[PDB]
This record gives structure tokens, sequence and C-alpha cells, in this order.
């Protein structure tokens, strides 16, 4: 399709250059279309970003059903997602810095954790707020630490990516031990 | 001084707008000096960034003596630092995305952890590489999760920042339990 082609190309251009840095020129040239066409679907470079972000977020939220009874498995899930889509990570990070719905699913997950605690599945001492934030952080550990990720090169006993995954899942297991 | 004034003003402008987005205009205007003066100390907008980043990194490294025998205390240390300097965080993040010595201190800390393991102070099963990366991640949890940080507003039982700190330190305690 053509909306799709613009979107796919906008994804790759936003991850690279961010919003201010992205060019509709390049995007249309890459999407095999014209500037005028792009602006029929989307009002503005910034409207286009918004659309892409939404689309990305929703993709994520759906890939990311939270299981309160398996938090380390949850972390592996997020790990996998960004292992797969390195540039989703770039693309939202640009947005946090450049700008500074989702809130809904968060409010929902905090309720899901409140529930886990009530049915005795997660230490009642933790604040849900802290549990959610933390697990999200740890999961984007390798996205979020590129400098160490560089050293990880041949400083790691087992370079295998799924070794990174094991550690991470094991770490989350240590924080909130499954019942 | 005048170098200092340029640097202080460059810090605040890089955190805001990043490199491509920062203006030497604004920086000199803010540092109570001129464009020509700025360019006497520094070759280029990008040279100026580099300088500021270095200066920031070194500030950090020094504030961040790693104690392998108190990793959760270590995490509190990093937490504190970025709690204090929100814009150090913005400023290096801009750099990761816009560009993409420190390596030295990392190679050093991985050795420090290798040592901890050998003298029986940190489970020998972990890869140092994973331990270092993880702890760094978790520590910038609230910097790195602004969306949840927003919800944290009055979704937290105890809004107190040092409540965030406790959780984080406790979490790191759960991962690598002190001897």
């Amino acid at each position: 399709s053509t909306r799709q082609r613009i979107v796919a190309a906008a994804k790759e251009e936003f991850a690279r250059h961010g919003i201010a840095g992205a060019r509709v020129d390049r995007i249309a040239k890459q999407a095999r279309t014209s500037k005028e066409r792009v602006y029929a679907y989307f009002r503005s470079k910034e409207a286009l970003y918004a659309h892409v972000a939404e689309r990305e977020t929703t993709a994520l939220i759906e890939a990311t059903q939270l299981d309160p009874a398996d938090l380390p498995g949850y972390a592996g899930i997020l790990f996998d997602h960004f292992a797969a889509r390195p540039d989703h990570y770039r693309l939202i990070t640009w947005g946090r810095l450049e700008l500074a719905p989702l809130q809904a699913t968060i409010a929902g997950k905090l309720d899901k954790l409140r529930d886990a605690q009530r049915i005795g599945l997660l230490d009642p001492a933790w604040d849900p707020v802290d549990v959610l934030a933390l697990i999200n952080q740890i999961a984007m550990t390798w996205a979020g630490q590129p400098e160490i990720a560089a050293a990880a090169a041949d400083q790691a006993v087992d370079p295998s990516v799924t070794a990174r995954r094991a550690a991470l899942v094991t770490a989350v297991e240590h924080m909130f031990p499954r019942p």
C-alpha cells in the first residue's frame, strides 16, 4: 500500500534523525512517493511522527500483555521486542527529548499489580508504581547502555544475545521471585 | 570566570536542544559573552559539546567510586547523582542518539567485579558485564521512564523521592544480596 510505505519509511527516518532532523524529502523519496502525497495523509512532519509513535506504542502494548504472576517472563517479553525493533527504542527516545492513551494501559497495569499483591502473588510491601517502572527499565538495559553494550563485545564470557536475556530474566526473578 | 560561564551555559543549552538544536547565539548570550569569544576556547559547536560531555563524565566517574561489596549502595549513589543533575542525563542521551576514556573506567569496574567474585563477594555465576549494565540501568529508572514517572505523581503511596530511592536500592539488594 501507500500509507504503509510512507509509515515504514517514516519509522526508519525518525529513528535516525528524530523529528527536527527528519526530512519529508527523504521519507517520500524512500516510500516511493511525493511530498504532496505524504501531506495528503498527514498534516505535518509532526503529525506524521505522532501517527508513527501511536502505531508503535499500540504494536508494543499488544505484544506486551502483562502477566503479574510471571514478571521475569514479562521482562523477557520486552527484551525480545526491543531486541527485534532497535529503532522503536530510538524513535520513542527522540520523542521524550524533543517533545517532553499510554497512561491508560499503565493505570491498568498498576491495577493488575495491585491485584497480584491482594491475591498474594507479589510482596505487598512494593509500590506497584516502583515495580512497573523498574521492570520496564531493566528490560531496556542493552538499548539504554550502548557504551557497556560496546564493551560487552568480547568482554562477555558468552557473547550470545540470549545470555543477556538470561541474566536479565534471572535478575527480575531475584527481585520479585515467582510463586 | 569565562570558560566556566560558557560551559555552564552550554550545559543548560545542550540538555534542552541537543547538539544540532543548540545555538551558540543563545549560549554566548546566556554566558554573558560573544560568539567570537566562545570560538576562541572551542573550535566548533561540536567541540564545545565534546568538552562539556567529558567534563560531565569525569564529574560522574568521580562521584561514582564503585563498591563491589555494596552494589545497592552503589545504585543509590547513581540515583542521587541524576536526581541532582536531571540535565546530565538529557545531555548524554542527546549524544547517544546524535553521534552513536569512559571505556577505561568500565574495563576497570568489570575487573573490580571479577575481583569481588573471586573473593566470594558476588555470586560467581553472573557475568560482570551483565552486573554492571543492569545496575546502571535500574539506577536511571526515573530518568529513563518519564511516562510512568508522570503517573507516579499521585499514583504512589509515598510520593517522596526517597521512597523511589528505597525501592531501587531494595531491588538491587534483591538481585545481588550484600555479604
